[PDB]
């Protein structure tokens, strides 16, 4: 498999004005016909050269007449001897049934439907697969007309007809050129919940959410989120729907979260079905951001898309940072803000650590699929958001408002939307292009001093962003460095030079610098990287009594939290020490106490209660260390959560049925409430084993709500307690025919501590609800087994490798996307100690030896290799 790199980005000899796709639908064989005006921008000699895969090609014709000047090649058409302007057709035929990998045109169930992102459309025709190729697409659908009596495509119904043998066809025409990968076709039978949206100007906009028979109790929260997102991108970005219909499909079989195909999203049913009964609240609110994500993407995408797959960015960091404020606007955006920075240094700093690394903007790809990365996204989104700390709200929505201006109906690049930032509020931004071209996570240092004589605070601040296996180069980025300075009253200092105010946001641009503030009358405890204001990792020497003075006094919810969060890394590096030397948990009593302050303050809201009492992730505690020691980190959450159950006994009782509701909202006083009280339950599951076990069997029972269940389910599985088999038999009982559901319990069953996780894990390959062709199943069993139960993953006896070894041969050829989500836990070997990288070492040779290595596969492995 050949790297393609950034640098050679070309425009295409030929371009692709209109097509108009004739699909005659079978899931055995499908024949395509694509007939495509195309116009000659490069020399008259330059043949045309189409992309295809696993196709069987039929006829060639060029203005109707059947072409000669053709050959195949490789992954391609080659097409000779061109007048300057032309009508392309095509036909061919391909096989939906055969379709294991699901990109291109696919079965799921009984429906059939698509998958073109990134390069899926030429696996249904030859064509100029490529974003800066947008093209006026018409589509016409013809099927039989019981087993597929709705036939959906992107835009409006133009034509519909019956025909013999009992087929019927329908023809939709979307008017806005769009690149091939935002193209879907969906046909089966389905449940539609209808329902109506006005926008400002008073559009109304028809939403259809198509769900598989019998769903439609699990359709009007999607429904309710997509109204919401539709008037939320009114108020805050000024953004207004732009068709008539908005189609919304769910369904079972999909390789991602959902996708953004202009009027037409197709979502996994993950991200759509809900019922209390069934779904959390987290669910609700995954629901709601990615709902939210795939109608921002109509702007932020779709209206402007990416002129070449380098610029996935342009569009991914961009509707990530607008759902982010989407979900942080119409809930608490201190939990957001938690959460997404819990992700940020938690598992985007490990990949960004790893092999894999690269830049938000990558400059080599083998396969554009390996790169849906949380580098793309979430520090893509990190940049989107230093943008906007830099300029402000009202500069940034300028910015906003000039890239459209100039972009609309175009493919751009992620420098023409950084130049319109920087044009529309005359904020320079030159250095700041670097985060784009730069990988790694920076490391910014902080010194301070106080001179009482002068009533002077400095701060010296350095950073560097230490070498990474894809960049020996590593140059200083201008970082957004936001401060708070408090006084001995917990007051706000105002930030002054030389009798001028100075903005809290400094630009650290330099390898070193210092910044003095005048007028600092008393000794600061100084708030630093505020709000997360950087995707940096901070060096600063703290005191214990510096971070329990945050936790009370901090202004931002936010810096609470993260006080906290640096006062729980130093015990966990303490105390993971202390477990490889077999000695017990030392916790000094102040940090307990400061854990207790948190839970009997009257005035703290519930939802940031509730994230200083969930513990750091075993994923969020290893990026505190050079080599990771998996079995030490585990057995430290767990020895961390027992102490505190233990100090905290009787206040986390107290606590838990302070916050107990009677009835169930999905409303984010209530959300934070139960957030809270299952916050509670998790340390009560950990204290004294009868009231825990009592305790946890009474919730799993009583609970009117998914969200209180699986919480105190997941608390049984944790602590091992009495009940676990008892409760987990009875949840398999209950929902085994409802795999979203089951999905919960695999990832249970795939994370639990127990010493036979394992073989319990390889027995669950036979469970009536899993199976090897879903890709939820596959994530929520051994997904989950790999990425989430580090512990038992890197067993000392390499059990866990080989069982990966197993599942990726078989997916390799199968499903080689999920194959290549599901090896990323075995390329971070250099993070293990001698004996755990040799064995991991010998799994990847395993695999780089398999016939038929999947280009997503050979991609991660060579580099992991290296
Ligand atoms: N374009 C989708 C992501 C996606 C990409 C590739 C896929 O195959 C599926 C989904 C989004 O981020 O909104
Ligand atoms: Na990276
Ligand atoms: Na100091
Ligand atoms: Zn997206």
């Amino acid at each position: 498999p050949q790297a393609k790199y950034r640098h050679d980005y070309r425009a295409p000899d030929y371009q692709i004005t209109d097509i108009d796709l004739t699909f005659d639908l079978d899931a055995q064989k499908t024949v395509v016909t694509a007939v495509s005006q195309a116009v000659r921008h490069g020399a008259s000699d330059a043949p045309l050269r189409l992309n295809g895969e696993d196709l069987k090609l039929v006829s060639v014709h060029i203005n109707d007449e059947p072409w000669t000047a053709w050959k195949e090649e490789e992954g391609a058409l080659v097409i000779s001897n061109l007048p300057e302007r032309f009508t392309l057709k095509i036909i061919n035929e391909i096989s939906p049934a055969a379709n294991t990998a699901l990109e291109g045109l696919y079965q799921s169930g009984d429906a059939l439907c698509t998958q073109c992102e990134a390069e899926g459309f030429r696996h249904i025709t030859y064509y100029l697969d490529r974003p800066d190729v947008l093209a006026r697409f018409t589509t016409k659908i013809i099927a039989d007309k019981i087993k597929y009596p709705f036939l959906l495509s992107n835009g409006n119904r133009v034509a519909q007809g019956e025909l013999e043998n009992g087929r019927h066809w329908v023809q939709w025409q979307d008017p806005f050129p769009k690149p091939c990968y935002l193209f879907a076709l969906v046909a089966g039978d389905f449940d539609v919940l209808r329902d109506t949206f006005t926008t400002r100007s008073g559009r109304e906009v028809a939403l259809e959410l198509y769900v598989d028979r019998g769903n439609l109790d699990r359709a009007p929260w999607a429904m309710t989120s997509l109204k919401n997102s539709m008037k939320w991108d009114e108020e805050r970005f000024g953004l207004e729907y732009d068709l008539d219909i908005y189609m919304i499909v769910a369904v079972d079989f999909f390789n991602m979260g959902a996708m953004e195909n202009k009027g037409l999203n197709i979502f996994n049913s993950k991200y759509v079905l809900a019922r209390t009964d069934t779904a959390t609240d987290k669910d609700y609110l995954d629901i709601e951001r990615v709902i939210g994500h795939e109608y921002f993407h109509n702007w932020t995408g779709n209206r402007v898309t990416c002129r070449d797959w380098f610029q996935l960015s342009l569009k991914e960091g961009l509707t990530v940072f607008r759902d982010q404020e989407f979900s942080s606007d119409l809930g608490s955006r201190a939990v957001n803000r938690i959460n997404n920075v819990r992700t940020m240094r938690g598992l985007q700093f490990a990949e960004d650590a790893s092999p894999m690394a690269h830049p938000i903007r990558p400059d080599m790809v083998i396969e554009m699929n390996n790169f849906y990365t949380l580098t793309v996204y979430e520090k893509g989104a990190e940049v989107i958001r230093m943008i906007h700390t830099l300029l402000g709200e009202e500069n940034f929505q300028k910015g906003m408002q000039l890239y459209f201006e100039r972009h609309d109906g175009s493919a751009a690049t992620c420098d023409d939307f950084v130049q319109a930032m920087e044009d529309a509020s005359n904020v320079d931004l030159s250095h700041f292009r670097r985060w784009y071209s730069q990988s790694g996570t920076p490391i910014v240092t902080v010194k301070d001093d106080y001179n009482p004589e002068t009533e002077q605070y400095t701060l010296t601040i350095s950073q560097r962003t230490p070498a990474t296996p894809d960049q020996a180069e590593k140059q200083p980025l201008h970082i957004p460095f936001a401060i708070e300075l408090y006084d001995n009253e917990g007051k706000v200092i105002p930030l002054q030079k030389g009798g001028h105010p100075v903005n809290s946001v400094l630009n650290v641009t330099q390898a070193e610098q210092t910044f003095v503030f005048d007028n600092v009358y008393f000794q600061p405890v100084p708030a630093l990287l505020c709000e997360f204001s950087a995707p940096v990792k901070l060096e600063y020497k703290w005191s214990d009594q510096q971070l329990t003075f945050l936790m009370r006094h901090a202004r931002n919810d936010f810096s609470r939290w993260d006080a906290a969060q640096s006062l729980l890394a130093t015990y966990i590096k303490l105390n993971v020490a202390r477990h490889q030397q077999g000695q017990p948990l030392s916790l000094p009593v102040h940090v307990a106490d400061a854990f207790r302050a948190v839970l009997l303050d009257e005035k703290i809201d519930p939802a940031l209660a509730a994230e200083i009492l969930t513990l750091p992730s075993v994923n969020e505690m290893a990026e505190l260390f050079d080599i990771i020691d998996p079995i030490a980190i585990a057995e430290v959450r767990e020895a961390l959560t027992r102490t505190l159950a233990t100090e905290l006994a009787d206040e986390l009782l107290a606590i838990y049925n302070a916050n107990y509701q009677s009835e169930y909202r999905v409303e984010h006083e209530d959300i934070a409430k139960r957030t809270l009280r299952n916050a509670c339950l998790r340390f009560l599951a950990f204290g004294e084993t009868h009231l825990a076990d009592v305790l946890v069997s009474k919730q799993f029972h009583e609970a009117n709500n998914m969200t209180d269940a699986l919480a105190a389910l997941s608390a049984a599985v944790a602590a091992q307690l009495p009940c676990r088999d008892a409760l987990m038999q009875e949840y398999d009982d209950k929902w085994h025919q409802n795999g979203l559901v089951m999905d919960k319990w695999f990832i249970l069953q795939a994370t639990s501590p127990a010493a036979n996780v394992l073989e319990t894990v390889r027995g669950l390959l036979q469970h009536r609800s899993f199976t090897m062709s879903n890709p939820n199943r596959i994530r929520s069993l051994i997904g989950a087994f790999a990425g989430s139960n580090p512990a038992a993953f890197h067993a000392e006896d390499g059990s866990g490798y080989l069982f990966l070894v197993e599942m990726l041969t078989d997916l390799n050829s199968r499903n080689p996307q999920v194959a290549s989500r599901l090896i990323e836990p075995l390329i971070r070997l250099k993070r293990y100690d001698a004996k755990r990288q040799e064995k991991m070492r010998a799994a990847l040779e395993q695999l780089k030896g398999l016939e038929n290595l999947s280009g997503d596969l050979y991609e991660k492995i060579t580099k992991a290799l290296a």
